[PDB]
C-alpha cells in the first residue's frame, strides 16, 4: 500500500517490518536500514522511557507510541501492566487531561459536541474503522478526582480503551473513544487561551438528553446493536439516569457504577474465603453516597438471594450511614433508593454508636471522608468478630476512612482490608506481615467487555456483573489470602480477564443473551480466538502455484 | 472522490449528476455537459436498446450498462420486469453463456477453482464489497437446457442476482455471484481455444468435497454465519447432495430444488381456491424426477399435514411414474426416496392406466418428456372431476407433458392448467378465454431472500418455502383466477416479494430464527427499509455550522 | 492495488495477469481460471471483431475496449494500421459521432464549457493522469465532411489521440482530449432529447476567446510550457485565427491546416522523384479555399525558398483560380492572403484558359467540387508536360477535382496523380497498372507529434512540416514510385513517424527549439525510449535480498 503502510498505527510496524515485507508493501527506504525484533523495539522504547523524570512525560511518551505503531505499544502496556496501567489511565491519565501540551498527534477519538445535534452520523462517518465493537463515550464532567474537564476528558476514553486491549483482549481497532463536548462549567477552563473546548456552560436538559440519545442511536445504526457501549466520567447524576435508560435498549454499561461495585463485591466474596463463612452470616453497614455504596449493596443483595435468602431478609442486613446516621423510616431526606435499604430502627447519629448497636462482619465505607473509621470502631469490631472486613474503598488516600496498619495494628492483625488507594505492605509485630489488596476497576470492564464482544451479549444485566465479582472472588490463591489479599496480581490481568469472559459468555448462552449463533462447544478457544495480542503480524503475500497446466499462459 | 466516482457502478450516475455534485465530487468535466434525470437516461437507454436485432445484442446492452450504472441497470430492469427477466436470465442467459463474446467490462463474479483450495479467504479478499449479505454460487455442471457450461456459467449467479434486486429488493452490493470452477465434462468447451475455463476434466470426489467445504466456511468466516448462500445449477445428484449437508450448518437454499417446488406447490394452492376445496380432498399423480418432483411431492406433504393430516395418509396421496409405472414395493429399482411415497398397489405399467386406476384430482407432470398427457388422460380426469388440475411443469416447452390448448379443449374448458413455459393465451368456443399461469422461480428466492437477508434468518426450513407457496397462492386475485391464470402478473414481483419477506420474516420470530435482535414491531415498514430501489442518491456534504460562537476562529 | 487495477485500462491486462501477478495485485478470482498471451487476446477481439455487420459496430467495440484495456487496444491498432484507422478515426469517428449511442464506458475526455470560464484549471484537476504531454482540443464545429456537431465532436480527439499511439509512438497517457463546447449552431442538435450538449447557440467574439485563452493558459500551467496543444476540427476561421494567435506563443499547432499542407508538400516532393526534377523548375496551378491550398502555397514557397530560391521568384510560381478566375492584381475581393500569391496578369475567367495561358507542371487542386479536371485539362497538361503532377486533394470522392482513371487514361498513363480519397488501383491498356497514393494526415501528425514530445520542443514553425515533408517524401521506396504511388503504406507508419520524431528532434536541437537538456548523442534510441509499445509490463514486484548480515533481524 505504500508510504500510507508506515503512517497506520495498526500496520505500521516500524524497523521491524522485514526486508521483504518493506520490499512487498512499497516502503523500502522509508525505514531505517535495521531489521528488529519486537523485543528489540520493547527494550528500546523502554530505555527511551526510563529517562524521564515525570509521570506526564513517560505518558507522552506511550501516546506518541500509540500514534506510531500500536502494536509496539500494547507490547508495551501488556509487557509489564502493573506499572503502566497508572500512567495511561488514572491517576496519570487526568493529571495529563488538566495539563494537555497539544499531546495526540495522530487523531485518537471523536468529539462530538452538542451542536452537531442530527448530523451524528456523519461524524461517525469521520472515524476510520468501519467495524467498531465497542464505545467508551465520556461527558468530561466528573473526571476521577479532577472535577469537569470538558474537552480536556478526551484521554480518559483514550487510556481506558488502552486498558481494554492490555488487560482484557479487546482489538483496539474496533474500540472508539468518543467524548460528547456539551460545554463545561469549569471557570478555569472557560477563561483559558489553551482550552480546545466549545467555551459555554454545560448544556443539560432535553437538550442534553437528545444528543445523548441520537448518540447511542447513530452508534447503533452504524455499528450494530452489539455495540458496546460503556460510559464514563459522568456526573453521578447523569451516570445513574443514562444507566437506567439505556441499560435494557441497549449494550450499556458504566464502570464508574458498575464496574466498581463489582470489584467491591469481588473483595467482599473473596474475604469469605478468609473468614471460611458464607455470605448469609454477615451484616454490612456502609457509608452511603451518590451511587457508590448504593451499586455494592445491590450487587451484595443479589449474591445473598443466589444462596436462597429471600429479598426481604437479604436487604435486611444493610445499613447505611452518611453524615446523618442510619437510614430508618422517613429520617430527614430519605429519597426513593434509601428506603429501600431503610431499617424500621432507632434514628442512630453517628458511625461509633452503630457499630456497636448492630454487629457488623462487614463494614464498606465509600464516602469519600478521612479517618472515618476510628480505632476504636476497629477494635471493638474486631472484639466483636473474629477476623472482621475493614473496606476503605475511598479513592483520594488523604480522604480514606481507614488506613492499612491502623486496621491491622487495631483489630490485631486480623482485620480483613481493602482500599481503592494504594497501601504498601504493612509489616507489624509478631511477623504479621500484610499485602493488603487494591481493588482496582480494571479487574471488571476489561473481562466483561470482552465476553460481550465475543459472544455479542445484547444487554449486560447486574447478573453479570454479580458473575464477575465471583469469579474475581476465585482468582486469589490461598497464598494470597493468608497475606491478607482479596485481589488477584495485575501482572495476570489478561488471564483473569479470559476467565471472566467465558464465565460472562457461558452466563449469556444459558440465558439467551448472545448473538453469536454458532454457539462454540469450546467457548474457552472461541474467546481466545478474539483475544488481540502485540504479536506483528505478517505482511508477505500469500504466494501459490496452479498444478502447471492450469497454470499455462496459453501461447498461440 | 474524483474520477473514480465515475468508474464506481454503485456511484456513477453518468449524467445524471448534478452540477454541484459534479463539483464536490472533483468530476466535472469528466461527464458532459448534460443533466439528465433517471428517467431521461432511461428513455435513452430504452431507444438505444431497441435498436438490436437479437436478444444476445439486448444482453450485451444489459451488462454493459451494469458495468457503468448499476441503478440505471435496475431502474431498467424494474420498470418492465417482465420484459427484462427473460434477457438477464433464463433463457437469454444460457444462450449468452454459450456464446460469450468476452462481455463483462467490470468484472461481475469471483471465479474460485479447485485448484485454490487453501487459499479461499485471500480470494474472497479480492472482492472489492466486504459487506455480503447474499452469495450465489454456481458449479456450471448443470445450466437449464444447456449443460455442462463449466467457466461460462458465470452469467447465471450474475443473472439470477440482477433477479435478487429488480424482483426482491436486496442491495446488489451486498451480493455475490461465485463460480466454482473445477473443470468441465463438455468436450466442446475443452477443445476451445476461446473457452475462459480450467481446460481438463471435472473434478469429483473427496476433492470436490472439501473445496465445498471450504468455501462454505470461508464465505461464512468473512462475511458472517448469515451470509444467505444460494446454490445455483448443479449437477442435480450434486446439488440435492450439498443442499442436505448444509442446509442446517449455514444459511443455505437452492432454487434449483427448493423453489421450484414451491413455485409448483404455490400453483396447486392458487388452483385449490378455483376448486373451493380443501387439500385434504385431493390425490396428486406425479411423473417423479431426480428431485423434480420429489420436492414439490415432500412440500405437498407438508402443506397436507399443515390442515391436521397425519403425514401417513398424507404421504397416502401421492404417486409417482417414471418411464416404469408406480412406485409399489420393491418394483424394480426404488431408492430411499421413492420408497417414502411407494404404495402397496398392484404394479401398474403406465400412465394411462393409472389415472384410470385411482381418479386424480391434480396430475403434477415434471419428467422432461413430452407428450405425456395424452388426450384420453385429460378427457376421463375432467369426467372423474369436475375442474381437474393439470400441471405441465416441464421448462422445455418442445418437452411439456401437455400443451395449453390441448388440455382446455379435451377437458372441455375447465382444467385448471400451469406449465413452466411460456404458453400464450388461449381461446376457446363457448367463449372460453384463457390466461394459463406461468410458474417462474422468480416468485420464490427474491421474496424470500429479501426475508432472509432482512430478518437474519440462520436457516431456511422448508416450512418458510411452504410459507412462501401459500403467500403466493393468496397473491392471485379473484379477476385472475376467473382467467385460469394461477401466478400473480410479474408486473407485481416486487409487492409480491415485499409481502413474502414480511411472512418469512414473521415466521423466522415465531420460531426463533432471525438474527435481527431488535424485533421490529412494524416489520412491514422494516422491510421497507432495506428494499433497494433504483432512485438515485445524493452526493453533496451535508453541510451545517454552528451558533456563531462556537464556531468563531478565535484569533489572538 | 486490489480490485481498482482491473478498472484502471492503463494497467488491467485482463486474463494476461499471470497467476503470480494476479496473487500479488490481490485480483485473484476476479478474472477467469484462464492465462493468455496478448496474441491468444488479438485473436480473440479479432474473431469478436469480425462478427459485425457495420464499421458503427466496430468502432463502438474498439472503444469499449480501449475502455477496458487499452494495451490491447493499441495492439489492436497497430496490429493492422491500415484497416483500424478509417474505423478509429474518420470516416467512421464522424459517422459515430453524429449516431453516438451513449457509446463511452469509461469517462474519455475532457468537456469544458463556456460557462467554465474562470475555474479550468479546477476542471483540469477532473483528470486521472497530472503528467501530460498531449492535448487534443476540438471544438466541433466543422467536423470532416458532418458539419457542426457540437458535444458530439468528443469522439474527434478520442480518436485522433489514438492515432498519435497507434500511428506515432506517444504514450496514451500523457493525452488528453478535450472538447471545448462553446454552444452549437445546429438545429438538428438543438431540437434533440437525445443531446449531450449545452443546446444552445454557439458563443462567439470576445467571451469564446476569453475561454480559449485561458484554456492554454490553465493548460500550460498545470502541464507545462511544453505540453503540445493540437487543434481540431475548428471552423477554418477560428482555425486560422487561433493557429497564428497561439503558434509562437504555446506549443501549438493545427493539423486540418498544416498537417494537410504538409501532406500535400510530401506528395509533392515525391513526385519530383518521378519526374527527376528539381522544385525550381515547377509552376503550380491551385484551386484556393479557406485555408486549404493557402498552407500547401506557403509550405511549397518555403520548400522553393530552401533550394536558394527568392521569396519573389519562389511565390511567383503559383497561380491560384476558385470560382472567378485567377488572383491577379485586385480583381474583385482579393483579401490580405490573395494578394501575396497574385501575379500582375490579364484577368483570366476559368480553369481550362490558364492551364493554356501558363504552362502548369503541377496541378494542386483542393477546393471541394468535383470535375473541375476536366478532359481537355488533364489531356494538354499531358502534352505540355512530360509527366505532369495532378493533385485531386479534395476529400468527398463525390467532390474530387478529378479521379485516378480519368487522369490516368487523359494523360495516356503518365500523368502522376494523388488524392485524399481511397481510390482503387487503376489498370489500363499497354500494361499500365498505377496504385494511386492515397495522403493522409497520418503520415505529419504522429510523428511531429512525438518528436515534440520527445524533445520537449516549444513551438513548432513551418520549417517544422517542411522538413516532415521531405521526410515523407524521402519515405517511399522506387518500387512504390514506379506503381505511381506517392505516399509509403500504412503499415510502415510507425517506423516513419519514428523517422521524422528524429529528424524534427535533430532540427530542434540544431535550432535551440528542444527543451529536454541532456541532448541525446543518439536521438534514434531517445526516441525509442519514449515510442509506446502495446506490449504488456511486468506486475510483479521487484524482489532482491541483502547480503545475510545487513538482513538479520537482530534478536536480543
Amino acid at each position: 500500500r505504500g508510504y500510507d503502510v508506515t503512517r497506520n498505527p495498526h500496520l505500521n510496524k516500524g524497523m521491524a517490518f522485514t526486508l521483504e515485507e518493506r520490499l512487498q508493501l512499497g516502503i523500502h527506504g522509508l525505514i531505517p536500514p535495521c531489521f528488529l525484533s519486537q523485543d528489540v523495539q520493547l527494550l528500546r522504547i523502554m530505555r527511551y522511557y526510563e529517562r524521564q523524570q515525570s509521570d506526564l512525560d513517560k505518558y507522552i511518551i506511550l501516546m506518541t507510541l500509540q500514534d506510531r505503531n500500536e502494536k509496539l505499544f500494547y507490547r508495551v502496556l501488556t509487557s509489564d501492566v502493573e506499572k503502566f496501567m497508572p500512567i495511561v489511565y488514572t491517576p496519570t491519565v487526568g493529571l495529563a487531561c488538566q495539563h494537555y501540551g497539544l499531546t495526540f498527534r495522530r487523531p485518537r477519538g471523536l468529539f462530538i459536541t452538542i451542536h452537531d445535534k442530527g448530523h451524528l452520523a456523519t461524524m461517525l462517518n469521520s472515524w476510520p474503522e468501519d467495524n467498531i465493537k465497542a464505545v467508551v463515550v465520556t461527558d468530561g464532567e466528573r473526571i476521577l478526582g479532577l472535577g469537569d474537564l470538558g474537552c480536556y476528558g478526551m484521554g480518559i476514553p483514550v487510556g481506558k480503551l488502552a486498558l481494554y486491549t492490555a488487560c482484557g483482549g479487546v482489538n483496539p481497532q474496533q474500540c472508539l473513544p468518543v467524548l460528547l463536548d456539551v460545554g463545561t462549567n469549569n471557570e478555569e477552563l472557560l477563561r483559558d487561551p489553551l482550552y480546545i473546548g466549545l467555551k459555554h456552560q454545560r448544556v443539560h436538559g432535553k437538550a442534553y438528553d437528545d444528543l445523548l440519545d441520537e448518540f447511542m442511536q447513530a452508534v447503533t445504526d452504524k455499528f450494530g446493536i452489539n455495540c458496546l457501549i460503556q460510559f464514563e466520567d459522568f456526573a453521578n447524576a447523569n451516570a445513574f439516569r443514562l444507566l437506567n435508560k439505556y441499560r435494557n435498549k441497549y449494550c450499556m454499561f458504566n464502570d464508574d457504577i458498575q464496574g466498581t461495585a463489582s470489584v467491591a463485591v469481588a473483595g467482599i466474596l473473596a474475604a469469605l474465603r478468609i473468614t471460611k463463612n458464607k455470605l448469609s452470616n454477615h451484616v454490612f453497614v456502609f457509608q452511603g453516597a451518590g451511587e457508590a455504596a448504593m451499586g455494592i449493596a445491590h450487587l451484595l443483595v443479589m449474591a445473598l438471594e443466589k444462596e436462597g435468602v429471600p429479598k426481604a431478609e437479604a436487604t435486611r442486613k444493610i445499613w447505611m450511614v452518611d453524615s446523618k446516621g442510619l437510614i430508618v423510616k422517613g429520617r430527614s431526606h430519605l429519597n426513593h433508593e434509601k428506603e429501600m435499604f431503610a431499617q424500621d430502627h432507632p434514628e442512630v447519629n453517628s458511625l461509633e454508636e452503630v457499630v456497636r448497636l448492630v454487629k457488623p462482619t462487614a463494614i464498606i465505607g465509600v464516602a469519600a471522608i478521612a479517618g472515618a473509621f476510628t480505632e476504636q470502631i476497629l477494635r471493638d469490631m474486631a472484639s466483636f468478630h473474629e477476623r472482621p472486613i475493614i473496606f476503605a474503598l475511598s479513592n483520594p488516600t488523604s480522604k480514606a476512612e481507614c488506613t492499612a496498619e491502623k486496621c491491622y495494628r487495631v483489630t490485631e492483625g486480623r482485620g480483613i482490608f481493602a482500599s481503592g488507594s494504594p497501601f504498601k505492605s504493612v509489616t507489624l509485630e509478631d511477623g504479621k506481615t500484610f499485602i493488603p489488596g487494591q481493588g482496582n476497576n480494571a479487574y471488571v470492564f476489561p473481562g466483561v467487555a470482552l465476553g460481550v464482544i465475543a459472544g455479542g451479549i445484547r444487554h449486560i444485566p447486574d447478573e453479570i456483573f454479580l458473575l464477575t465479582a465471583e469469579q474475581i472472588a476465585q482468582e486469589v490463591s490461598e497464598q494470597h489470602l493468608s497475606q491478607g489479599r482479596l485481589y488477584p496480581p495485575l501482572s495476570t490481568i489478561r488471564d483473569v480477564s479470559l476467565r471472566i469472559a467465558i464465565k460472562v459468555l457461558d452466563y449469556a448462552y444459558k440465558h439467551n443473551l448472545a448473538s453469536y449463533y454458532p454457539e462454540p462447544k469450546d467457548k474457552e478457544a472461541f474467546v481466545r480466538s478474539l483475544v488481540y495480542t502485540p504479536d506483528y503480524d505478517s505482511f508477505t503475500l500469500d504466494s501459490y502455484t496452479w498444478p502447471k497446466e492450469a497454470m499455462n499462459v496459453q501461447t498461440v
